[PDB]
């Protein structure tokens, strides 16, 4: 048999209380995380200190981000499935502090501009019955003086956790009616101004689908 | 439950007559390719023109490598599963010319030193009843002027096909008496001296396992 000893590659799905993620052991962070925020269900009892992030013991130690990797890095532990999205229940929001839900994020971006869009998705849960949000990183290519195009991203910690160049957020908004409503955003991993209107970052989703390796048109 | 709209990330395993691969839609290349070389049966009468490659149709057109991506790159279409490994059957060799089995490779490496390593793998079908080979790319970080580590690789064509910085090859040498011995090689995607003994590119498998995100030890 060709599979006599096992295949080296894992399809690394995780389904937590609060989201589903697909994990990439090479980047030491998630490919995508999808949550369904419904209203009804956002605001609730439960909280946790802003810094109580935990490594994921379901990920092999070879490919597992640790708090030490972020230590001294200048990057926030930016959660993709946001914490205030799941104040519904306690470990429903404890699952959002696993480092599998986290990518190195420029702190000004984590606290102001990505934060405003997190609010926007939390505001749009108001016009539509159900709001599904899928979030993840981008590593976008970039030319230099020689004319050739390069992907270049920073790598932090001894475990070499990748710092994304960009992040995407795609929302498909509905149950209560007829169900069109797809909206796609991308911001660079950089101190982007809070003043810029949120929709200056709208992008067609195949932009994201080609770059990310994922397919969203279902 | 939130999976009501499927998942955007499909794990990608193809099984051809000659190998199992696992595909990466973001790099537009295989994460690994798994062959089982057996002492002679896989050297028969098959043959194929050396540049006759097919773009894979089992991969969505947003994430697939094409021959136009390679055309002006300066890079060889280096087959990870070697074509000479499967003279056994015409289809077993035609499978190795799928572009999903191919990564951008510096042509001097493809034809002198990587070639010697594959000729070395085919050789060791002397001593061992079975020789398993797993080949794949590596994207290794390098340290820059500012003291930070970055992963930097070129992308070619307008599907942005990742140019690996290194290549790994793992030999699982099954001796006739059941005994299995392990061997691991990493060579840079560069013109490297074919006169250097292949012994100098030996590396520990945990090193490939931490860099690639794969787990090999059976
Ligand atoms: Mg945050
Ligand atoms: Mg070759």
């Amino acid at each position: 048999e060709l599979a006599k000893y096992g295949l080296p590659g894992v399809a690394q799905l995780r389904s937590r209380e609060s989201y589903v993620l697909s994990y990439d052991p090479r980047t030491r962070g998630a490919l995508w995380v999808l949550e369904q925020l419904r209203p009804e269900r956002l605001r609730g009892d439960g909280d946790r200190s802003a810094c109580d992030f935990r490594e994921d013991d379901s990920v092999h130690a070879y490919h597992r981000a640790t708090n030490a990797d972020y230590r001294g890095s200048g990057f926030d532990r930016g959660a993709l499935a946001a914490a205030a999205n799941h104040r519904w229940s306690q470990r429903a929001m404890d699952d959002t502090f696993y480092l599998s839900n986290v990518a190195p994020q420029v702190p000004h971006l984590n606290q102001n501009a990505w934060n405003n869009l997190e609010r926007y998705s939390r505001s749009l849960t108001r016009t539509y019955q159900n709001v599904y949000v899928c979030t993840g990183p981008l590593f976008l290519p970039r030319t230099e003086a020689d004319g050739k195009s390069y992907v270049k991203y920073q790598v932090i910690g001894k475990n070499h956790v990748a710092v994304p160049t960009h992040f995407f957020k795609v929302l498909i908004l509905e149950a209560a009616g007829g169900q069109i409503e797809l909206r796609s955003y991308v911001m660079p991993n950089a101190p982007v101004d809070e003043t810029i209107p949120l929709e200056r970052f709208l992008v067609p989703i195949e932009s994201i689908e080609r770059a990310s390796g994922l397919l969203f048109v279902p």
